[PDB]
């Protein structure tokens, strides 16, 4: 409590030791003629350090002091290859400074006299952290990759820098130019640190992939790096033939595509949270793979499963439509006189005249739950699908109502009526693709777990604050003639129903009504209308020109989220790779996607 | 009746002088061989006053007639010292004439002949008023200032002007220089004025406060003047180091911070009604400053109060569900036979079986609202919180109830009742802050007390035209069968009901209704329709891609302002001073906040 005061002391911190050391006070001035005045006579504690475990060069290092920093090694040359001791700059020398402040003049300076162009930085404010403003990596050589000094880049290879070096994350210099900002400046700075690669086919840069197994181009796709993406492609496609217009180029395909096993750059897009990697199944190597993807294969066997699912969930209704006898048969009605209760309990079961077939629609219908529970049991909480987390629950329900029978019990109507609902609201969720009605289940599925939620917090209140009013209200009058709020549970579930205006609201003109019920009532129901309104028009917002392409590059997102799991489940005999592949034609060995386009 | 005539007959009254007397018609024309026939052959009237008291060299500064206005100080050069008399004008020298109309080569020979530089200008119209189109001060070095004529303001310092001289305002002008249109430029100029300061660290000009407790750096903040907000700022913040794109720069955090007391730039932009100035807290040194103040302690609190209130109020509830016995038990039900009151009344207490429950949920709901009462009797009508407006009503309704309660009055639902919706409804307030149901509350918030008000009002009528129809309709009627309207006050009520759509509307197919029933409800209904959907319609608008912004920003505003009224309320063993404070490190001694970004 906390880590952002930390550094904030630490950097106050060090400034005491600044001012207060005159050998570092002269060092962040550059104060020349107090260097020598300290240094040479008297001799005084050269190798000082600071709050930050820094030395006099690498407080001469941050603010580009040259002069003040020539001074100190030209007295003492050992403190080159001193690193910051601090946890918060563990393993930073004073290259590392130079080459953030693009020092030309002093990093061609500090490699004659001799610099580690290996030293990692492996400080806590060098991590990749949201915390921290930058990430650049670790090596003095990711660092000149980032800033974007092409002339201290080279400069580091010219001095033995290795560019297969990885960080503390398996992170190449490759992999760390992907997440940055100038997207634009690092496709230069990332030709530049290719040309020295070994050039063999085996064993590149380009291949060596991250802690995390992904390769430079494949990261490019998760982080949403389009500019990246579409200059790693050029890399991997060929054009055929230019035919005027016309130029049908040939696509690469393998790290496009499955398997594997998630080692695919498409099962890396429907999976990650990244708003940004939405925008990569769009790009003109992909969007043609995907579309072809659901054109076939895709499309139908989604459809057939929806066909599947329907004649599946109308089968189960058909067993609880006709759900077995009887009447209440017992005296129970005399007790709370309010009970209509002709409760059907079994057995009762079975002797089948007209009954057997629901035997067997009681049978078609447990096994298909076990089947879904059996494909659903996976060794959560995503996107490209929150529908199905219901599908798994309605197998849930089935047992339970399998285990409410052959157990007889009077709460038999409660697990065999949820899964009535969860079953058919669960079938829209095969609108999403089929046609438009896809995105507007992208709008109920954004509503129903957002904004419901809170808002169901706001219209929570204000119906109990009523709903206890009009208790009080109708607890004095009697419930005979008007008892909306007779007992307090059914108080709050009238006035629920009151603020949707779905009743008539109390009403009685044969009686006299309460002289606070007519002030009351009159209150609720402004303030449901305005509460309701301005539930109205918080729709509007998610409504202008890009919501709409927003939801509709969602619902094409969930559309491929969707083709991609059907391939990685269903069998192999059907659903061919797409593509065609190279083996005599010997110009592979992987699979190609031919794509011809105009330029007009 | 009016002020606004009195200056417009004295403009004409003035040009009636002018065109009367001679000598003030030759000096507003640049009559050169005019004037010297007027004074050296005859001798008139040199000293002549006009309608505002003004003098033939006035009137030869409000026209740019330098000729003319050398005759006259050369044939009487007392002229110069002579001011307005008028009470438009009572103080206004003709110094200030020549320095607003920006004639340098005047100013400069009005100051060979010895003019004042420190004339106040009282006049009415030089006040700082909404009627007076412009407000640049009393002194005519202000006046140099806010015209931007820099020859004018350095050539009224060599003549002793005196910055530190303030106005009947207590304004320097620096001060006056905030409040004028031309931002950009007036920094210029602000800098301009600064430089003949004393130099010394103590007794500045950014430090002389105004009349109202206000230095520069403060008013510029309340004011909503941004540009010159970040242009007072450069003298306050200290850059720590620079590293490549990083810049951790240290803010002053004095005069920002509370406290104080109210002498805090943060209590003044939260409780101003000025629009602009809610653009402050999004400045860089301010807006980190209130985002760690919520993050931490603020958030929390705030939480902990709600979870406090929401308990507070689901207690009190508990105590009205479970109000005291008993049933009417009197014979009151016998005379008019439309009431089925039960009326529980004490006492009927206490001997308590589970009943001491309800006394000490009484006694824990009435000292609260003392509580609420102790620390909301402040020694009004504001923005950032206007639902605890009812929270101090609320525990007005408590005490109410429990003085209804030791009397027993039949009308003990009434105050009982109007608690249970106030102290809910209020918690509401809790979901400002708290997630994106802020904004929503912000809605609220803007309708309830400015769309409602007026809209009920054009709602108010339409219903009583038809209501007193529909009475009349139905007051010939049997209102046994179909009585919506049997007396007055319920065929309001009623047709208050059927506005809204929430009755079925009178409907009765046994009987038949009057010939005027089904001709006057069909014209009630597509009115009320009609004047529902331009309810709606007028919704939008305040709909746009501003409002959004704006609520939005009304939003995080009332959220920093329910922010620094914790700080101002709660202790100081928890919530400690944001940012770090320099001792030892002595580079203080204030508290300091240190912020790093970084520039793409
Ligand atoms: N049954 C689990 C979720 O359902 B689905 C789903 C899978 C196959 C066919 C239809 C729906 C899903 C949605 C998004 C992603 Br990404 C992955 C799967
Ligand atoms: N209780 C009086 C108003 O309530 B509030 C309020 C104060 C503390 C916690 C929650 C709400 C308020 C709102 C805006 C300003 Br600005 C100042 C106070
Ligand atoms: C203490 C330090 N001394 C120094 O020469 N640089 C310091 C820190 C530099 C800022 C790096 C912060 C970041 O990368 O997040
Ligand atoms: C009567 C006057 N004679 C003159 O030379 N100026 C007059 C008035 C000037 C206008 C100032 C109005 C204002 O500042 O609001």
């Amino acid at each position: 409590e906390s880590w952002a005061q930390s550094r904030d002391e630490q950097n106050l911190l060090q400034q005491k030791r600044i001012w207060e050391s005159p050998l570092l006070l002269a060092a962040k001035e550059n104060n020349v003629q107090a260097l020598y005045k300290l240094l040479k006579f008297e001799g005084c504690e050269v190798h000082q350090k600071g709050a930050m475990g820094e030395t006099a060069l690498h407080i001469a290092a941050l603010y580009d002091n040259n002069e003040a920093a020539q001074v100190l090694m030209e007295a003492a040359p050992e403190l080159v290859f001193e690193p910051m001791t601090s946890e918060l700059y563990e393993g930073q020398t004073a290259l590392h400074i130079a080459v953030i402040n693009q020092n030309v003049n002093l990093v061609r300076a500090l490699l004659a006299r001799g610099a580690s162009v290996s030293a990692r930085a492996t400080g806590s404010v060098f991590h990749y952290r949201p915390h921290n403003l930058i990430y650049y990596g670790e090596h003095p050589l990711s660092f000149a990759a980032c800033v974007g000094s092409e002339e201290i880049v080279r400069l580091l290879i010219e001095h033995g820098a290795d560019i297969r070096a990885q960080d503390s994350l398996g992170n190449t210099v490759l992999h760390i130019l992907i997440l940055q900002p100038n997207k634009t400046f690092a496709c230069q700075m990332y030709n530049l640190l290719l040309s020295y690669d070994g050039g063999d086919h085996l064993k590149s840069l380009e291949l060596v992939p991250n802690n995390q197994g992904l390769t430079p181009f494949k990261l490019a796709g998760v982080e949403g790096n389009i500019v990246m993406f579409q200059h790693l492609m050029q890399k991997r496609k060929h054009i055929q033939w230019t035919y005027g217009p016309l130029t049908s180029t040939l696509y690469d395909l393998t790290e496009i595509d499955s398997s594997g096993d998630d080692q695919s750059l498409l099962e890396l897009i429907v999976t990650t949270k990244k708003r940004e990697a939405r925008q990569i199944l769009d790009q003109t190597p992909v969007k043609e793979l995907v579309s072809l993807k659901w054109k076939r294969y895709g499309r139908p066997y989604f459809c057939v499963l929806g066909a599947i699912y329907v004649l599946y969930i109308i089968c189960f209704t058909m067993c609880c439509v006709y759900r077995p006898l009887k009447p209440r048969i017992t005296n129970r009605t005399n007790p709370r006189d309010n009970t209509l209760l002709q409760q059907k309990l079994l057995q009762e079961a079975y002797v089948t005249p007209k009954d057997d077939l629901r035997l067997v629609g009681e049978l078609v219908s447990i096994v298909g739950a076990v089947i879904i529970l059996l494909v659903e049991i996976p060794d959560q909480t995503i996107l490209g699908g929150p529908f199905h987390v219901i599908i798994v629950t309605y197998a849930f329900m089935v047992l339970v109502t399998m285990v409410m029978r052959l157990t007889n019990s009077d709460g038999e109507v409660v697990p065999m009526s949820f899964a009535l609902v969860l079953g058919w609201c669960n079938v829209m969720a095969f609108a999403r693709g089929f046609q438009m009605l896809g995105p507007f289940t992208i709008m109920i599925q954004k509503m129903i777990f957002g904004d419901l939620m809170r808002f169901c917090w706001l219209m929570a209140v204000v119906i109990l604050g009523f709903a206890s009013a009009f208790y009080i209200i109708f607890q004095t009058e009697d419930p005979d003639e008007l008892g909306h709020f007779y007992d307090y549970p059914m108080a709050l579930f009238s006035t629920f129903e009151l603020f949707l205006t779905i009743i008539d609201g109390p009403a009685n003109y044969d009686v006299d009504l309460p002289f606070m019920y007519s002030i009351t009532y009159a209150a609720f129901a402004i303030i449901a209308t305005l509460l309701m309104l301005n539930l109205l028009i918080a729709m509007m917002g998610d409504t202008h020109w890009r919501v709409a392409h927003e939801r509709d590059e969602l619902w094409r997102a969930q559309v491929v989220a969707t083709t991609v799991m059907l391939e990685r489940k269903l069998p192999r005999c059907l659903w061919p790779r797409s593509g065609i592949c190279g083996r005599e034609y010997g110009l592979g060995d992987r699979w190609f996607l031919r794509v011809e386009d105009r330029q007009d």
